[PDB]
């Protein structure tokens, strides 16, 4: 149901991000999910080393 | 502008995994961070459980 491939890449950014935008912009925000994420890991890890 | 939907696929899969592969790789990366996810949650519970 796409025209192009541009518009088709927007709807996957769209679909995986919240933000609409390239590619560059699914990146970015895939990569600062994923520091997120591994920020609330190393917050977890954290809380094991203040409860020993 | 992309030349082919396999060279679009591996876009995709550069920017959404740090690894360049094909959808396979892409499914790989993603499910051992499914399970990595996963497992922080079970801990995340399991802090639960000791705090209990």
């Amino acid at each position: 149901g796409f025209q192009n491939l541009s518009e088709f890449v927007t709807l996957i950014v769209q679909a995986v991000t919240g933000a609409p935008g390239g590619l560059t912009d699914l990146q970015a925000f895939l990569t600062e999910r994923w520091g997120d994420l591994a920020d609330a890991f190393q917050a977890v890890a954290n809380l094991i080393d203040a409860i020993a």
